[PDB]
């Protein structure tokens, strides 16, 4: 009830990027798909197909009900799998591969984000697009620097100094009131993540934080904007919106 502002936003603004790369019997595979609450975005959207994959078998569960449940027209599949430090082979290409606040956790170690960059490449259609929702490490450094790490809404933690560059560090702890606790989270290295990308055949084609983008697409949407209680959102709830960005990457 409290973070209502804030999930309404978030699925606007995933509801929004959702419709800007998707198109009417378009197949989808989502990556980190948590409880399936994109479902009905793209049920919205006309998709063909769905493909949910994520590590917990838990979330992929919730999800397959929700799909069971729902008035949908397009094809549904769920897998519980590792897709970012495993190697994954499901067999077809995806016109548009989305990681709504999940491909952060790809930057475990260097093999991981090798291994997860891949798994997406060779997923990918030559001209899909790969779009996604993660926490920005500038956002997150220089409010570091300001001291604000934190509200009633949420709470960062980063690494023990002694020495330690500001720079060198690489992940950090994530609370979100009513949602996580205390979240493992690591930053995402967004240049060897270009690069990764770069040597599969995928560019980036966008960078947008979620503030801004929800502006933007806010004041050109009013439609779907009243569909919710869009329009303001208090700083502290701002705090929180501020902290993801949307980076998208194509396959040429
Ligand atoms: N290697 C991995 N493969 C698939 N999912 C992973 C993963 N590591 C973490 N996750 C998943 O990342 C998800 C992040 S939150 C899921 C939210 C969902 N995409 C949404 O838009 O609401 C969690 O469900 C977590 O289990």
């Amino acid at each position: 009830s409290k973070t209502i502002n804030i999930r309404n936003a978030n699925n606007f603004i995933k509801a929004c990027l959702i419709r800007l790369y998707t198109k009417r019997g378009d197949s989808v595979l989502d990556l980190g798909c948590g409880k399936g609450g994109d479902l009905l975005k793209y049920e919205r959207a006309g998709i063909g197909e769905y493909y949910g994959v994520d590590i917990a078998e838990v979330s992929i569960n919730d999800a397959r009900v929700r799909a069971r449940n729902m008035k949908r027209r397009f094809k549904v599949f769920f897998r519980a799998q590792d897709s970012y430090g495993r190697h994954m082979d499901l067999g077809k290409e995806f016109d548009v591969i989305s990681s709504q606040f999940s491909f952060h956790y790809a930057f475990s170690t260097s093999e991981s984000l090798d291994i997860a960059q891949r798994n997406i490449a060779r997923h990918l259609r030559p001209g899909g697009y790969f779009i996604m929702t993660v926490p920005s490490r500038d956002v997150i450094l220089e409010r570091y620097k300001q001291g604000r790490m934190s509200n009633d809404f949420y709470k960062i933690e980063l690494e023990k100094m002694e020495d330690v560059p500001m720079e060198s560090v690489r992940e950090y702890r994530f609370t979100l009131l009513d949602s996580v606790n205390n979240c493992i989270e690591y930053f995402v290295d967004f240049t060897r993540m270009v690069d990764g990308f770069k040597r599969l055949g995928l560019s980036l084609v966008e960078r947008k934080g979620f503030i801004d983008f929800y502006e933007d697409e806010g004041r050109r949407n009013p439609e779907l904007s009243k569909k919710m209680g869009l329009g303001c959102l208090t700083r502290e709830e701002s705090e929180v919106v501020g902290i993801y960005e949307v980076v998208v990457f194509r396959k040429l």
